[PDB]
């Protein structure tokens, strides 16, 4: 459904039987959301911002479900202070940007 | 127009009389340049980001034409690794994020 930027597009997603929101971000490559569990096998990663760097969890084959769209993709979960899901997810659930 | 974001969704801007390429970010709240040489007066401000909060200079009143649309706005120079249009100037020129 179309959203204003007026405010931040935030929407609902469950991970893992959690509900999360988190932010739509058309500048993220990747999605990366705060800590908090998640059951397997992950890969240390680090991705950048401004800022710095962090160093992440990369869990990947990862169901998502942000609103009512699902989504398998990879998850870096780590020390970013807002859930971000970015271009790698955001392609799955058909998201377009318009002006 | 309408952005697909298999790729990221850069921009043209001209601004201070340079011209630049840019991102559009539903995610960043403010605009945020990389270092340039604008005219005028300016005073410190900081952002927050992943992993930090760099320190930056806030101009506002910035033309700012995107694409080709007009808009006057704060922008903020600093070193980010990369030019971004947040939702400050977003929407000024109508930008929704659609899906
Ligand atoms: O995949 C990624 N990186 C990779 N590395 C290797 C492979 S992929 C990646 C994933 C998510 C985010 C980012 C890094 N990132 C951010 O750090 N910011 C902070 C931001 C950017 C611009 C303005 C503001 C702002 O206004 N902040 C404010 N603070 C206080 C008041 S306003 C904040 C937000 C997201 C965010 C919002 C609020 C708080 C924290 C973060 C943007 O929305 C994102 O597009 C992006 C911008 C960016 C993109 C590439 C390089 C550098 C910066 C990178």
């Amino acid at each position: 459904p179309q959203v204003t930027l007026w405010q931040r597009p935030l929407v609902t997603i469950k991970i893992g039987g959690q509900l999360k929101e988190a932010l739509l971000d058309t500048g993220a490559d990747d999605t990366v959301l705060e800590e908090m569990s998640l059951p397997g096998r992950w890969k240390p990663k680090m991705i950048g911002g401004i800022g710095g760097f962090i160093k992440v969890r990369q869990y990947d084959q990862i169901l998502i479900e942000i609103c009512g769209h699902k989504a398998i993709g990879t998850v870096l979960v780590g020390p970013t202070p807002v859930n971000i899901i970015g271009r790698n997810l955001l392609t799955q659930i058909g998201a377009t940007l318009n002006f």
